[PDB]
């Protein structure tokens, strides 16, 4: 029974500090709060299932940063935004799967290849992160400071490509 509560307690404490700092630098911040709940004070215990949970939560929050980043991108996009998201997934990267959301989009993707390539090449996350790289987010980083356009190559093929 006492195994049976650890296993809800690493349960409940994953989703808990998962969807409690669910919502750049900001995403350095996540991944201060990343230092201070994972890597500090829980990386005290866990080298173990913090370890697993670096995938469980962490990659977790890279599946969720992927669908964050998946859903619908209005306008956190452009050659500065999109390049602040090597600033939050490629940073997410400085440690080994998780070069994925930055990758094929950080360079405001409105290009035939940037949709195209954001679906099939910007790849390690989920492929809804095309739409949400060319489609709203190239008439958003078309809308973004350092527009590169609301092409239907970016938004017929990110709308396409990915769906």
């Amino acid at each position: 029974y006492l195994a049976e509560s650890r296993k809800l307690a690493e349960t409940k404490l994953i989703e808990l500090i998962d969807s409690k700092i669910s919502d750049d630098i900001s995403i350095i911040d996540l991944a201060q709060f990343l230092e201070m709940m994972f890597a500090s004070t829980l990386q005290n215990l866990p080298y173990s299932v913090q370890t697993l949970l670096i995938f469980r939560e962490f990659d977790s929050l890279t599946r969720q940063f992927m669908g964050l980043l998946l859903h619908d991108t209005p306008s956190t996009i452009t050659h500065e935004s999109i390049m602040n998201f090597e600033v939050d997934v490629n940073y997410l990267e400085s440690i080994m799967e998780l070069k994925q959301c930055i990758e094929l989009l950080k360079t405001q993707g409105k290009d035939y290849n940037e949709p195209e390539i954001r679906l099939r090449k910007y790849s390690r996350i989920r492929q809804e992160d095309a739409a949400l790289l060319l489609s709203k987010i190239q008439h958003f980083v078309s809308s973004v400071e350092g527009a590169n356009g609301d092409d239907t190559s970016v938004m017929d093929s990110s709308s396409i490509f990915n769906s």
